[PDB]
């Protein structure tokens, strides 16, 4: 809610839990998974054709006690500056949406669950850190509806193979038309020594890339993405504690919804990656479920939601991978 | 301050100081205390009978280095959402007080200490996690001053014993007329087997109850609790490392305050809670004290206080409870 | 941006990296330095002669990953609350700027890097836990210019001997004339056990002093530190693992900058600081460098900025003081 500068504080509290049996085997787990959100966005005009801009966003979990575990799963999501500048583009640094996250993007709006493919700083398909990100609407303002963006990600060495990267470039480029959107991105980027030191994935070079196809209009939402992926998957095998990468995988995402006028948001879902090639064991599936569930949006500010998965896993899946239903139960408040 | 819908950021820093000789051996502990708070909270109205509403509520220690010790204390104290209808009453789910707390709320009003039973993370007494919480105010509107509520505890299997707990569900009824107030509150939960394999306590469930009794009028507030719980009150053997529950407990807390006009808000208190049938000692007490104290209000937005503890823990005590008296020194602004 | 009570929100994001070769062996290190910023502050006028005001401030860092090293280098900057009296002064307690701060805030000034001397958790020299400060301006009203201040340290026993100290006083005072500002402040303070338990450092006491002088109007911004400290410097010997603090240290922080209208602010700086009588090595160099860089403030929302850093250390300095050069580049949304 907004506090020539436009800054606006912003967040919401989520009272949420989620039932499983036992949830070690499961989907989601069990249990309480409340948690809450604060953040700023702000915008400056500096001329007519220059306006400078920022964005901070932080997670803070509610299912933790006030005893030493209190900040399990807090943590910043996203923290960036830029300048956008007439028709030449945009400019930002800093914690961002990686750039194959403007296609996967379009499967990425169930009510809890969905987007299983976006990981947190796993290169280019969800938030990272260290990226520089331009981003044209309309190309120059010379064509309605063809954006395209480019992002360079500065190489992060971390303690720990799953969060680090190595230097990459990743691109996309999508044209929209009458309700109807379509996309593509691409990136590849340097692993990292002790990425490659790791049991699971073969290679010094990781790429991801997706297309999307999606409708948007009339009270539909439509949408629809394929893409694989190059030993940028982060992979676990429960049964031998290894872990690592995926040598390839190849994922699909479909979501159907509609949104009636007295609030009620009907969704459908369907989610599958496999992961090829991973070592000792040949293909897995990594996820494989139906979605069914819905929000009511009482308002702009409060919503409820049931968000349920009907796995597909099979209970003998050759890395560990869960094998029951998950169902969360949310209520939101935000501003 | 506020930042169809109302949306409030707030907070205060509390510039605190705690005086003890040597703090080793005291009630209260020794040195710097400051720390900061800060929150939302809003509520949206939906329609006539409808209002949505939610809180966050953060703690930031003031008073650890800006080095590997930062985080210290730190954490989340309020995080939850819900709904209000009409005369039905409201429905919350979150982190939030226990509903025995709505007893305990009575006496808990010293400037820094008092309220020494409502203890986080502890089941129904204090703030916790993963409640339903149902509130019913004037018995559906058809009976002034008469309150009720109800609410289910999911169970947290947590790392620690202290900070666990099994289902339960707990309630409270209190009725109020013409500036008195009487309260009853009572809760159950099952223990975790982690709980149950300290050396401290016995039994598989937990139960805490409390009744209250306040007058609260005319710049005068006096107020009165007592309660009992079984198996839910944390303790640790100092003597030997030896941490659990004690089996039994039995509490009393008494304050009386006056409000003069000029900002002064003298605070006369004592406190006692006693454990009984703990392992290897039989009967101790926890807690024993006289409180003397005063608040300075000089607005709405801030005020300074003096809290002085008047210890009658004996130097004996069994379980290693310190006996040197504390006072307390703050400062605070608020907003 | 603001939210008889004043209360302000405010914070920015900075994208920032670091550029040097290989960052191990550099002034500044390699790669991403993203970080955001949120505070309040708020005073309230209480009466014609009275206000009450308070101060919280959070660093948030945008470089960890949402991983378990989420929360590295996140921490409370400031934390405290006080009145403000007529004429008498101002009475502040809590985290807050040493004394000697005072005068070490005249260089500084530069857009990433300088200031080195000020140490966070350093007795006087930075920010500091426990404090109360007592600020005098126009000395009682009755000297236009004339400022003082004095200010207690509580002693903090904490788990790390460079974040800890003992009780002490230190203090300050200065004179400003049509532009030009002179300040003089010094401090002692008791070392803990833990401190003299470390190899490097010798005493039981420790004193930090500074003198400043500065001219500052007409757009033009020239200043000047020298000081000295016994016992209170933090320093390592990184090629055997050893830690502790200088037993002296001399200092001197020149700077020097001009503003133009159209928002380019050049800066020009050197800085030294050289350690003394270190057990085992004798006379070492801890900071040499010069600096040249600029800030573009688009306006009071939006600036980025380089710094580089000239470093002088050299390649054989006896405590493994890193050699190469860091550049700096940033861009930051503020409100
Ligand atoms: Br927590
Ligand atoms: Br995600
Ligand atoms: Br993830
Ligand atoms: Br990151
Ligand atoms: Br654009
Ligand atoms: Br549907
Ligand atoms: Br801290
Ligand atoms: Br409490
Ligand atoms: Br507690
Ligand atoms: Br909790
Ligand atoms: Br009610
Ligand atoms: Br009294
Ligand atoms: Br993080
Ligand atoms: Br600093
Ligand atoms: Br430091
Ligand atoms: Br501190
Ligand atoms: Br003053
Ligand atoms: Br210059
Ligand atoms: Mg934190």
């Amino acid at each position: 809610a907004e506090i020539g500068n436009k800054v606006d504080l912003y967040g919401k509290a989520v009272g949420l839990h989620y039932f499983s049996k036992g949830g070690e085997n499961s989907y989601g787990g069990n249990g309480d998974m409340t948690y809450a959100r604060l953040g700023f966005k702000g915008e400056t005009q500096i001329n007519s054709d220059l306006t400078g801009y920022g964005q901070w966003e932080y997670n803070f979990q509610g299912n933790n006690s006030e005893g030493a575990d209190a900040q399990t799963g807090n943590k910043t999501r996203l923290a960036f500056a830029g300048l956008k500048y007439a028709d030449v583009g945009s400019f930002d640094y800093g914690r961002n949406y990686g750039v194959v996250y403007d296609a996967l993007g379009y499967t990425d709006m169930l009510p809890e669950f969905g987007g299983d493919t976006a990981y947190s700083d796993d290169f280019f398909v969800g938030r990272v850190g260290g990226v520089a990100t331009y981003r044209n609407s309309n190309f120059f303002g010379l064509v309605d509806g063809l954006n395209f963006a480019v992002q360079y990600l500065g190489k992060n060495e971390r303690d720990t193979a799953r969060r680090s990267n190595g230097d990459g470039v990743g691109g996309s480029i999508s044209y929209e038309y009458e309700g109807f959107g379509i996309v593509g991105a691409y990136g590849a980027a340097d692993r990292t020594n002790l990425q490659e030191a790791q049991p699971l994935g073969n290679g010094k070079k990781a790429e991801q890339w997706a297309t999307g196809l999606k409708y948007d209009a009339n009270n539909i939402y439509l949408a629809a993405n394929y893409g694989e992926t190059r030993n940028a998957t982060p992979i676990t095998n429960k049964f031998t504690n290894t872990s690592g990468f995926a040598n390839k995988t190849q994922d699909v995402l479909l979501v159907a919804q509609y949104q009636f006028d007295f609030g009620l948001r009907p969704s459908i879902a369907y989610t599958k990656s496999k992961a090829k090639d991973v070592e000792g064991i040949g293909d897995v599936d990594l996820v494989n479920y139906f979605e069914v569930g819905a929000t009511y949006y009482f308002n702009k500010n409060m919503s409820t939601y049931v968000d349920y998965i009907i796995n597909q896993i099979d209970s003998d899946n050759k890395l560990g991978v869960g094998s029951d239903d998950t169902v969360a139960v949310g209520i939101v408040y935000q501003f």
